[PDB]
């Protein structure tokens, strides 16, 4: 088994880099749910939280969920729970060991408000094991707006899971984070050309305002 | 929306070349299934068939398919089918348009036999609209070794689920091929590293005889 590793401080990726969307779909504000991707302590203290691109990312993230607050988007968080049973944890012990004991509270910055919705997550995808697919079909949301970390594990797997499942999902290229800055790219390369559609912060405020 | 590209021919990656795997599962005759994930003459022809890597593909898939069935191992093919309902096919559409019309059967030289499953394929993992999962449980089998065609988008995508959904995914690299070299790589380095393990044809046989 893997640790997290130490992640090395990096740049926030310029807006010029962002990969160019082979798909052209619009952020509806009727239609979408902005998922903030397990932003807990345990996986934001593997970084040097005082250093790029955390402060970017959490500012963005408050960025993200105040303009989807304002514009009735309802706000989903996703958390690991501590002390998962082996059972249930199943092949990620195989990876990365029995998980979390503690740290399991969303970073302060990014807290939830009281409206918004917060799921217990097993699996790098949001949507296994959770409500997420019945309850956006219940609410007719079919966009997923995804910030958060990591890129190329869970943002890129529950991008996969939107994507196959129907739901259109779109990368916050600015307002996500990830082990190094080529598999932060290289997430929002896949996503672009094969499974969704990757925005920055501002595209995603003027579609919603 | 994005038509396959016409593949040019590269050389089948050397054994030495394969990345080193993190997990240290073992592939189990009792418990394994093969996936001959869609190896369909619409999927195929967009390769110069004659050139590398598909002459030593296909005969590297046989060596896996013979191997399989002499130990008891059953061999599912995934296929597309022809003419995909709009409704059905949905966000596919958007990057790939409306799929294949015809070509649909198995490439003839791995042409299942008469003992084989064959499943209707919807979207890049095997496992969305296909009893892939719930046979497998009914079969008590929980490990899934995946031969065919596109590396980084079918087979990449089929190995997260089947991680996801408490499947071992081990992924072929000698009996894989993909849009390039550096596609095919990735493919192996991403699932290595994080969603399964990386074998060849010859590790697959002295695992199964």
């Amino acid at each position: 088994a893997m640790a997290i590793p130490k992640i090395a401080s990096y740049q926030v990726l310029p807006l010029e880099s962002f990969p160019t969307n082979k798909v052209d779909w619009v952020i509806d504000p009727k239609k979408s749910v902005v998922l903030v991707h397990d932003l807990q302590a345990y996986f934001l203290n593997f970084f040097d939280k005082t250093l790029s691109p955390v402060p970017e990312l959490l500012r963005n993230v408050n960025k993200v969920t105040e303009s989807a607050r304002s514009a009735g988007i309802p706000v989903v968080y996703t958390a690991q729970p501590a002390n998962q049973d082996p059972n249930e944890r199943a092949l990620l012990t195989d990876f990365w060991g029995v998980g979390l004991t503690q740290d399991t509270e969303i970073v302060p910055e990014v807290s939830p408000q009281p409206e918004d919705i917060q799921y217990t997550k097993w699996r790098y995808s949001a949507f296994k094991k959770t409500p997420l697919l019945e309850w956006m079909k219940e609410e007719q949301r079919d966009q997923l707006v995804i910030v958060g970390v990591y890129g190329h594990i869970g943002i890129l797997s529950t991008a996969l899971d939107a994507f196959m499942l129907d739901i259109k999902p779109f990368v916050i290229g600015d307002a996500i984070a990830d082990f190094s800055k080529e598999d932060h790219m290289n997430t929002l390369k896949y996503v672009a050309s094969r499974s969704g559609s990757v925005k920055s912060v501002d595209e995603f405020i003027d579609s919603v305002t």
